[PDB]
């Protein structure tokens, strides 16, 4: 089949993989989770392709609700018909659905056309001008984040009346073509010899291993004798665990680290001890070494690709019986953990249960009660499974086979608690399985919200076929926007030797079931090879010549045949809702910033103003941290929108997309606090005291009756720009990094730098707050008010911060590595503490903030 040769090629082009690379590996791991997942992917290809028109919107156009809608006044909107010219702008209620739109559209179209129309209202959708947005549904159009973002702007809404027809031309043209308990003796191993080591010839090297099920250890940790050093050393020894085959857990990993003494890490290696297939592991394996930076438990359960350079470390694990061994079957688990005797205990023990339960660290005499009073915690406080998992002897079979007895009889569990099942620190296959059972309930919207955590969740998993992934690509297929983001999470760390495999084989799988979105991604990723050559050009031009002569040759650059054809035409890949359509390279341009970062601006004749796009593309820099912050930041939003509190905030699209490259979404009509304090003359914000400049500009921008609104932006957000700094740990912030709107929203850029490394508030902001004057405390209390009440929400959601935070620590963040860097966030949302003692603390040090404020108004 040429069709197949040809999609082949596209993948391996899309994801910076060769197909061949994976059949070259002889694996059958590899080659299992290929034809399963393809399996998997193509009946989701087939289910949609079949879909109704409605339902094919859903999947294509997922709506954009306000969080407010989630889970009155007069609007003016301009309504056109798909294939005219002729457009007819009409008086809505905020409170009105699409249907009464359509009717009203319909109703013109009639009288117009002097057409008793057969045309239905139920047989449209409406477009948004120029966008990958749709308004459908029975919402009051408020609900609507177009809309609702309209009103706020003073924008009209423009809508097209898309039929039902045309919408399955679209579906059309977008089809995919045609036994272990039986033996009692220890655990053992033989340490044979190393190869390609380096370390000082006046070193000898030793091997450590330990039992581990994620980070708890299984038995105490066991060492082996000194051997000098040399490139390949031989030990051809025993090392003896303490604990019995039967008692090893499925999910256990046997870890190691090469380290020389007299003391220094060379390299570390992680092997599951049962196979894929459930097959207790024997015989001779080459542990392909990474290089170490004392056992590394979350590190990847497969050897260091580059089996050149890498030092490997050869092992003998031991045939324990004469019959290959398997894991029991969960029916056998079910047998031994359903006999259990239930624990009877007096009223007074029952208070010990419920303070504890309720109140996340133990002392051993109270877990010996927890698990005395395990069928209490199952039937009276089923939220506390956590507490009970972790006091579960997981080094003993008879303990783990009682443990998945009640797990399996478990009731489902709100997003919250199945979110902290993801953890390293419950690596139990079923309980990760009972974990994102309780999450399927999860929305489209929340899924999306919590999409780069379950993303990192990725990379604890032990095995390639995993219920996680299953999940996700079952999820993507059915929402391209999801689809779009689970893509780009993946394709951004293929350069990542560990992950290289997993995410290459997840993207084809997801490739195989949407032929139409690889395109549509291969369009997106040709854009981006161009920005780079282009970035490139202008890194080196940039040192030689001027910045006017620069932006000139990139000008010329940008003009030729290839780049005008790959940099127009293309869904932004910071949001598949916005298309790139027309590139105004006149207005492009570069940052004389180290990394020379481009300025990409576009325009659509077909969407108008909200056309009028740009992006940022960075190559140089690692922007994972600015897109962790950014995601917190809009959560803080949503969970503030969600108690009807709007605090004006810019969480701005930011999306790395490889190797120290992304792309940052333009926030158009704002410039810096700086830029605005540099004071120039023949400016019309040109001040007589520095305080006033930034008021000026929001004067000048804003002129007359405008102004007091302006001002009001700049209080909500710059109150949820001080609690948003504070609680995540913004640090180094300069007038360079802080930006203002022209609606006078105040916003932070560029966090390179969060959790530590209270407020930072100067006299011109609390001058913008005061409206000009020296004394308002009115005006100054309402943002102390706002920003009590905006602290007052995200505590109330604190363990949400928190269990996202620790999920976020796979991901390999420098400054999110251990439990420290999630010490910074239990500080600042105070959860230790009741409301009041949290509130009091937040007082205490907003006062701080603001003595640290008078320091400016002393002068
Ligand atoms: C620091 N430059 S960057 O890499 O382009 C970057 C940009 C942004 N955002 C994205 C949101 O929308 C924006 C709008 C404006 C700006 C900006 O820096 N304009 C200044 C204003 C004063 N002029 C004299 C020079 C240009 C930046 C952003 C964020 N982070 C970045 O890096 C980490």
């Amino acid at each position: 089949d040429r069709v197949k040769k040809l999609i082949n090629s596209q993948i391996s082009l899309l994801i910076g993989k060769g197909l061949h690379e994976f059949d070259s590996l002889r694996d059958p791991e590899v080659n299992d989770f290929r034809t399963k997942m393809r399996q998997f992917c193509e009946e989701a290809a087939a289910h949609r392709q079949q879909l109704g028109w409605v339902e094919w919107l859903q999947y294509s156009f997922p709506l954009q609700l306000e969080p407010s809608a989630r889970g009155n006044r007069a609007l003016l909107v301009n309504v056109k018909f798909e294939g005219s010219e002729e457009s007819f702008t009409f008086q809505v209620s905020t409170k009105d659905m699409p249907l009464a739109l359509m009717a009203c559209a319909l109703r013109k179209k009639a009288t117009v056309f002097r057409q008793p129309l057969v045309e239905q209202p139920e047989e449209y959708a409406l477009q948004v001008n120029g966008r990958h947005e749709y308004l459908y549904g029975n919402y009051p159009l408020c609900h609507f984040q177009y809309i609702c973002s309209c009103l706020h702007s003073g924008l009209t809404p423009h809508l097209t009346m898309v039929h039902s027809s045309s919408i399955l031309a679209m579906r059309d043209e977008q089809s995919n073509p045609a036994s272990l308990w039986s033996l009692e003796q220890p655990f053992s191993i033989e340490l044979i010899e190393g190869r390609k080591v380096n370390a000082d010839e006046r070193m000898k090297l030793v091997v450590q291993a330990g039992l581990f099920h994620g980070n708890e250890m299984l038995c105490k940790t066991v060492s082996s004798s000194e051997v000098n050093v040399c490139s390949e050393p031989v030990w051809k020894q025993r090392l003896e665990f303490d604990i019995s085959v039967c008692d090893l857990p499925r999910m256990a990993r046997l870890c190691f680290a090469l380290y020389a003494v007299v003391d220094c890490p060379i390299a570390w290696a992680n092997l599951m001890l049962f196979d894929y297939k459930d097959q207790l592991k024997t015989g001779e394996r080459c542990l392909y070494m990474w290089p170490s930076v004392l056992l590394n438990p979350a590190g990847t359960v497969r050897g260091n690709p580059n089996t050149e350079s890498a030092a490997a470390l050869v092992i003998y694990l031991p045939e324990v019986a004469p019959h290959p061994v398997y894991f029991p079957a969960l029916e056998k688990i079910l047998e031994l953990g359903r006999h259990g005797e239930r624990g009877r205990i007096t009223e007074e023990e029952q208070l010990q249960l419920r303070e504890i339960l309720e109140r996340g660290e133990l002392y051993e005499h109270e877990k010996d009660l927890v698990w005395k009073m395990r069928h209490e915690v199952q039937e009276h406080f089923p939220e506390a499974l956590a507490r009970l998992l972790l006091v579960t002897k997981w080094n003993k079979h008879e303990d783990v086979a009682q443990m998945l007895y009640l797990l399996c009889s478990w009731p489902e569990l709100p997003v919250l608690s199945a979110l902290e099942l993801l953890d390293f620190s419950f690596p139990d296959c079923y309980v990760g399985s009972f974990a994102i059972k309780s999450l399927r309930k999860l929305t489209d919207d929340e899924l999306f919200q919590y999409l780069l955590q379950l993303v990192q969740v990725l990379k604890y998993e032990s095995y390639l076929d995993c219920e996680l992934t299953k999940f996700l690509l079952g999820r993507a297929l059915a929402n391209r926007k999801i689809g779009h983001f689970l893509f780009w999470h993946l394709r951004s760390e293929m350069h990542v030797p560990s992950v290289a495999l997993r995410f290459g084989l997840i993207m084809e799988a997801y490739c195989r079931g949407s032929t139409h979105h690889m395109k549509v991604l291969m369009k997106q990723g040709e854009a981006l090879s161009k920005l780079k050559a282009l970035n490139d050009f202008v890194k080196v031009s940039s040192q030689k010549t001027t910045k006017p002569q620069t932006k000139e040759m990139m000008h010329m650059c940008m003009r030729q045949e290839t780049y005008m054809e790959a940099l127009s035409h293309l869904q932004s890949p910071l949001d598949p809702s916005t298309l790139l359509e027309e590139v105004c390279v006149e207005q492009c341009t570069f940052m004389d910033s180290k990394m020379k970062p481009l300025w990409i601006m576009y325009s659509s004749e077909e969407a108008g103003s909200a056309g009028n796009v740009g992006i940022i593309f960075k190559n140089g820099d690692d922007l994972r941290q600015d897109m962790l912050t950014l995601q917190m930041i809009q959560l803080m939003d949503v969970l503030w929108k969600q108690e009807g509190l709007d605090l004006r905030m810019t969480p701005y699209g930011c999306l790395p997309t490889g190797d120290r490259t992304g792309l940052i979404e333009v926030v158009l009509h704002s410039d810096t606090i700086a830029n605005i304090q540099l004071n120039k003359s023949n400016m019309a914000a040109t001040a007589a005291f520095n305080k006033d400049a930034l008021l000026n500009w929001l004067k000048s921008k804003n002129p007359g009756e405008a102004l007091d609104r302006a001002i009001e932006e700049f209080t909500l957000s710059c109150a949820g720009y001080c609690v948003a700094t504070y609680v995540l740990g913004i640090g180094d912030r300069h007038s360079d990094n802080i930006m203002i709107r022209e609606s006078g929203q105040l916003f932070h850029i560029d966090f390179g730098h969060f959790l530590g490394n209270p407020f930072i508030l100067t006299y011109d902001f609390v001058h913008v707050i005061q409206q000009g004057k020296t004394n308002n405390s009115e005006k100054f209390e309402r943002f102390r008010g706002y920003c009590e009440r905006a602290y007052t929400i995200l505590r109330r959601h604190g363990l949400l911060f928190l269990h996202l935070f620790a999920l976020m620590r796979a991901a390999g963040l420098p400054e999110l590595s251990c439990s420290k860097d999630i010490q910074y966030l239990k500080d600042s949302l105070a959860l230790g503490k009741t409301e009041e003692e949290a509130l009091k603390h937040f007082r205490v040090k907003f006062n701080e903030a603001l003595r640290e404020s008078w320091k400016t108004k002393v002068n």
